[PDB]
Order: structure tokens, then sequence, then C-alpha cells
């Protein structure tokens, strides 16, 4: 996340991280939302890597025992039938993951919860994105887990020329754009919080940024829009 700021230890605390065996240690690589105590949604393109993966949940801080963590493997993974690793334009970034344990949930470990089925925020909702991305384009992550306001852009405006044209599909959430704030390189497959009714509930899946930058004015951060694939979660759960 960039120009965001330090999130409370409790506030979102839905947020995993999506870690991967490197050498002898384990390396974050992206966030992911927990949807179940055995199920975390994340982005599709975060597991096109053949690796060996592990979900964090109650993680605050990457580089310090928090005292709230709990570690476990990715035992299955489900990935969105329709989604191509070469086209993520066409949209389709999710991803399913079994865990092969039930985490005990807590006041840091709690389960996200989603949209209604089809539901589309007006534009300028406001929202935060949270996630230990970069904390600046071609950056480094971050070692606390951040927080950045960033208001929905409709799909109207998202999907005009000076925005992100015909690359924005209906099936996702812009948010954001201002050029100060927005998502970043390993913030793929976190959440998108928004307020709706008093509550927030987890409208987006991080899914790509402008090459041009992470934080660049009129190309808002991009999301999967989880209110596009309920049934489709639903279908999952079911059958495994
Ligand atoms: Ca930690
Ligand atoms: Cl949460």
């Amino acid at each position: 996340v960039v120009g965001g700021t330090e999130a409370q230890r409790n506030s979102w605390p839905s947020q995993i991280s999506l870690q991967y065996r490197s050498g002898s240690s384990w390396a974050h690589t992206c966030g992911g939302t927990l949807i179940r105590q055995n199920w975390v949604m994340t982005a599709a393109h975060c597991v096109d890597r053949e690796l060996t993966f592990r979900v964090v949940v109650g993680e605050h801080n990457l580089n310090q025992n928090d005292g709230t963590e709990q570690y476990v493997g990715v035992q299955k993974i489900v990935v969105h039938p329709y989604w191509n690793t070469d086209d993520v334009a066409a949209g389709y970034d999710i991803a399913l993951l079994r865990l092969a344990q039930s985490v005990t949930l807590n006041s840091y470990v709690q389960l996200g919860v989603l949209p209604r089925a089809g539901t589309i925020l007006a534009n300028n909702s406001p929202c935060y994105i949270t996630g230990w991305g970069l904390t600046r384009t071609n950056g480094q992550l971050a070692q606390t887990l951040q927080q950045a306001y960033l208001p929905t852009v409709d799909y109207a405006i998202c999907s005009s020329s000076s925005y992100w044209g015909s690359t924005v599909k209906n099936s996702m959430v812009c948010a954001g754009g201002d050029g100060v704030r927005s998502g970043c390189q390993g913030d793929s497959g976190g959440p998108l919080h928004c307020l709706v009714n008093g509550q927030y509930a987890v409208h987006g899946v991080t899914s790509f940024v402008s090459r041009l930058g992470c934080n660049v004015t009129r190309k808002p951060t991009v999301f999967t829009r989880v209110s596009a694939y309920i049934s489709w979660i639903n279908n999952v759960i079911a059958s495994n």
C-alpha cells in the first residue's frame, strides 16, 4: 500500500498473509481474506506459480512475533475456471484456498463478510485497502499491515479513456486513483473493505495496478468484484 497508515492490530481480522516457501524461510507474496475457518479468498494470479504456500492469520508484523499468529498450510487450490494468466484484463482473478486446519477465531482472526450478490457501490463510496504490499512503486514490502482510504470509481468513469478504458470490466471494482495512495505489488489477493449500512464488507480482491506505477492519477487500483462471484464461491465450498 502506497500512502497508507499503519492499521490497528484488530481492525481487519479477516486479512491474511499468503506466503511461499523460499529456501528455509517463508516469504509474503499476497494478501487474502479468511471467508471460512478453513477457506481463504485470494487472487488467482497469486497462485499461478506452482509453489508451496501457507496462510498466516492473526498476522500484523511480517518480521516480528506478534503473539497472535496461526500458520496453516494450503491443502487445496481452486482457481476460477475462466481465469487466464496472460489476460488479467478479462477478469476472473479470484481463487479459493482450502486450509489444512481450521483456524481458531478471536479478535485478531475473524471471517470476512461478503456483500450480497450483484451489489454495486455508488461512485465515490468510501473504502479501505489493506495489505503488506510495497509502500512505494518499485519499493519494498511493509513490515506492518497498512491501510489506505480509497473511494470507489464507478464503471462509467473507470472505463473512460483517461482512466482504464477497455481494461476494466463490470466484474471489477476500481478504487482510488488520486496519485498519492493506492495498492501496490504484494497487496494482490487482499481485501477492499467498504462500509455499507454501518458494517464493513469485503467488496474487492486486489487484482492489478498500472504498469506505470502503483499510485498514478486516474489509474485507480483495480479489484475483482466479490459480489459477482457469490454463487461461484458457495458452489466451490459446497463441493469441496
Ligand atoms: Ca508477525
Ligand atoms: Cl476484517
